[PDB]
């Protein structure tokens, strides 16, 4: 029997079990996968033979993600500066200038009482306490309804909302408003800092730094999906798709949180988790890496289309590049290549498409969705909850973080917290 | 005798004379110069012939100053835009862009932040209850001081502290924070419309406003500087420099807050106002217009300089134009034409001098300052009293607005409170 088992080898189960591991304790790590690093996912384009991609989580910043630049200095991973963006063709009006900002004049002093208000609302979240702690409902409403209240000018608006789909994965009318603001508040309350944290990227790929992590774990079991986690006994059984149980004193559940639903605990998990848990978050971010002819490097494109963002990813060729575009698999079906071809063309009229590579997230058993985003309602009536103990049961990953979630770095800060709850534990 | 004396001729001595003739009362203006129009003053230039200049309020918005708005349109007062800038010399470093919003991306999260912190700030103050009745005192230090806690980059810190020297007419470390916030509350709490104000002008000068108001007042003495004013019997009595006196059921006193100390009062005025108006504010702006060669059109410059500021205000000729220059009469001798080329050179290095023009504000009995601003440490103690009627006398003027002081508006404004006060009047 184990110390403890950690279910999931996202960065999240990654982190506990090595730290567990260093730490003395005896450790098991179950992924229900063929590979480690979950929703980090470095591979081979299906595009472009031979050329390496992310199609899940890629972009980091340092300095609001600690943890992993510690990660990164700790095994030497190389990182690299994301591509600059140098040429902007929006679809934000007539009005709009073509840079990173593309805010006129004419509408500064709109910006001005927009930065205050925002701000001002996102300064009521205390990242520690929960969402669901802090007298927040009147802001947990729909992120279309709560705009419509800042009065702002076309360019502004839209540009607002085009990042808001794009970093939410969710249309403005199934956003949450709080949530917005819980991105803002997680980015030491700055709305800029929600864009500017795209700063760096893994120069080999995400999986440079999965592969360095796992290093350290000594008994991983690929392929081994959790059924049933059961501490009703003086030890947890933890039961497995098509194979042996196995027996732990302490259970991690590194895996996500749309995926909790699947799995049997017995004792049944506190009442308030269950609906939402039932129910899923509303996140359904969608990236779709665009192979193109005819693109000039380092564009930029932000504005009203069915792509919200679209913006160079990588050099291919001299002729040839990827971009990335995000918009939400709710509005956009990437199987429909004439839709992908319009939604370009609006921004590029001149580029040709010449294929595309996603994974389809919420599609994928092991996943059930992208990166977290709750829906309207949910998160002010239980938040905080979700990420804490059921007496040997901890829930950890980016999706339940209160810090950074949706982010690599709230996976790890959870996995902090659990360790740190097992080390000082009494039983 | 009269019902009303206004002693001075300015926009709030000659609203209100006006006003309350229309309203039947029997009034007479007593002014001490040998013009209407105080510190707005339209004149030829002492610099190019035939060429008219305001030498010094000039500069009006129509959203912002809805009381002028009115007199312009009540008169048919043509305005034109004030002239747009259209070249960028800066001195504020090498990071600088040269546009009118300088700051560069590098510095955005600062300044992100400092707009929070400077509209929550400004939020604090309600423009209707004084400035010593807030608990505003925390705020009311030297604005370098202020400043420093905002801990802002080089370019938007001087960028700030230039406009602030600028508009308060005081160098950092004499000016309030306080006071720069009530500025910023003034113009519907916007740091950027404090500059956007700066909007249009008089298509003929003030003296344009100045005239057809004062066709209105029936009775108007020049010439007739007040010495006195005593409301010790049942009827004021005015007494005047070299001149028999003159009586009244009420006086307004339209004459610049600096100069109420040269009148005696009967009784002696309330006690709390005594000493800040023995005192005076501590408004030292000084406005330079500057006949130069060799400058381009549209030139905005601002940095670090010993002229905050220095901006384009009209076209002589091909080769010609007035710049006009802020700074305060603490920190500049405009008689040391050595400096002013020093000065103006830091910013535009080809152009030269030829001709400066200004009025000494300070210097001049009739007004002994510019606008006001409070010196550190006074409006938190007394600010709406200073405007308040002692008994039958009342206290109007730009200077001791709560509304818009040290604007033209403010002196609209003023003059319809004592207005409604005199006709609601019970005595
Ligand atoms: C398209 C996309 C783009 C993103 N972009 C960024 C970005 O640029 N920057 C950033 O910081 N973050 C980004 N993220 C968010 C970030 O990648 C994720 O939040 C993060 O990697 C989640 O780590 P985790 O350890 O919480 O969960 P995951 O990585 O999801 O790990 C969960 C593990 O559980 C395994 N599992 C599931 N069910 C079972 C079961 N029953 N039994 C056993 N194992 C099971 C899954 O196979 C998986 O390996 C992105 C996410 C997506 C989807
Ligand atoms: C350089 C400068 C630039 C400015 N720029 C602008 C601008 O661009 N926009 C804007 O809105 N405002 C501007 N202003 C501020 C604005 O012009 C003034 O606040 C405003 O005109 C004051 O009007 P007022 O009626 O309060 O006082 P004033 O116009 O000062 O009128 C006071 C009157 O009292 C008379 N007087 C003094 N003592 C006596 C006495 N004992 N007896 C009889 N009469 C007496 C004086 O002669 C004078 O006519 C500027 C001011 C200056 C000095
Ligand atoms: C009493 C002290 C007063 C201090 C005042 C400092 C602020 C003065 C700003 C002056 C002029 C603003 C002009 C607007 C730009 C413009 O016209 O020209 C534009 C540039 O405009 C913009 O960048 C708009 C974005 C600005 C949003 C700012 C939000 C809050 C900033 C508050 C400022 C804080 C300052 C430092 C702490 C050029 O192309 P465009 O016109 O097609 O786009
Ligand atoms: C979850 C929703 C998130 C919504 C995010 C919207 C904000 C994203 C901004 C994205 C990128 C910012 C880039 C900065 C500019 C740059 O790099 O390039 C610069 C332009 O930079 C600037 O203009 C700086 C002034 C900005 C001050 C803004 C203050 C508050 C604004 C808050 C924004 C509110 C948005 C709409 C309501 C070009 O020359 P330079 O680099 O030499 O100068
Ligand atoms: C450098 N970051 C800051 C904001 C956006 C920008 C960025 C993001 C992604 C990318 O590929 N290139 C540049
Ligand atoms: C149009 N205003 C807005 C801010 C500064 C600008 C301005 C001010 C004075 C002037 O002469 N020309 C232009
Ligand atoms: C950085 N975030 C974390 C979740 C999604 C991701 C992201 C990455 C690039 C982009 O343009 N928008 C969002
Ligand atoms: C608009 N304000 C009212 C008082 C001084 C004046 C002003 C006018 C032009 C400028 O650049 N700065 C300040």
């Amino acid at each position: 029997m184990y110390d403890a088992i950690v279910v999931g080898g996202g960065f999240s189960g990654l982190k506990a079990a090595r730290d567990l591991t260093n730490a003395g304790k005896k450790v098991l790590l179950l992924e229900g996968g063929e590979r480690l690093g979950g929703r980090a996912y470095s591979r081979e384009s299906r595009n472009v033979p031979g050329l390496r991609v992310e199609i899940g989580g890629a972009y980091l910043h340092r300095k609001h993600h600690p943890r992993l630049a510690a990660e990164l200095d700790r095994y030497g991973i190389p990182t690299a500066a994301a591509s600059e963006f140098t040429s902007f063709r929006h679809r934000l009006g007539p009005t709009a200038v073509d840079q990173a900002f593309p805010i006129p004049g004419s509408e500064a002093v709109a910006v001005e009482a927009a930065t205050y208000t925002l701000l001002r609302d996102a300064h009521r979240i205390d990242l520690e306490k929960g969402l669901e702690n802090q007298d927040l409902e009147d802001l947990d409403i729909p992120l279309n309804e709560y705009v419509d209240k800042l009065d702002l000018p076309p360019v502004s608006r839209q540009f607002l909302l085009a990042w808001a789909w794009n970093m939410l994965g969710q249309p403005a009318d199934q956003a949450s408003a709080l949530w917005m603001l819980q991105l803002v508040a997680a980015h030491h309350y700055s709305i800029l800092g929600v864009v500017l944290s795209l700063d760096e990227v893994f120069s080999n790929g995400s999986a440079d730094l999965v592969d360095a992590m796992s290093q350290e774990i000594p008994e991983i079991r690929l392929q081994t999906v959790v059924t049933g986690i059961d501490q009703s006994g003086d030890v947890v059984n933890v039961t497995v798709k098509d194979g042996h149980a196995f027996q732990a004193h302490s259970v991690i559940v590194a895996t996500p949180m749309n995926t909790w639903r699947r799995i049997v605990f017995t004792p049944a998990l506190p009442e308030r988790r269950r609906s939402v848990i039932e129910e899923g978050h509303g996140g359904q971010g969608l990236k779709i890496l665009i192979h193109v002819r005819g693109a000039e490097a380092g564009i930029e494109c932000v504005g009203d289309g069915i792509f919200p963002t679209l913006y160079d990813y990588c050099e291919v060729s001299e002729s040839e590049r990827l971009l990335v575009a995000f918009t939400d698999s709710g509005s956009f079906d990437p199987t429909d290549i004439g839709a992908v071809k319009d939604a370009v063309l609006y921004y590029l009229p001149e580029v040709e498409v010449l294929g595309i590579d996603y994974h389809d997230w919420i599609a994928d058993p092991l996943f059930e969705g992208p990166w977290v985003a709750p829906r309207v309602g949910q998160f002010s009536r239980v938040h905080k909850e979700l990420g804490e103990p059921a007496g040997r049961i901890h829930f950890v990953g980016s999706d339940v973080s209160l810090e950074f979630p949706g982010y690599i770095e709230g996976a790890l800060e959870t996995a902090e917290c659990a360790v740190n709850a097992i080390l000082h534990s009494h039983h």
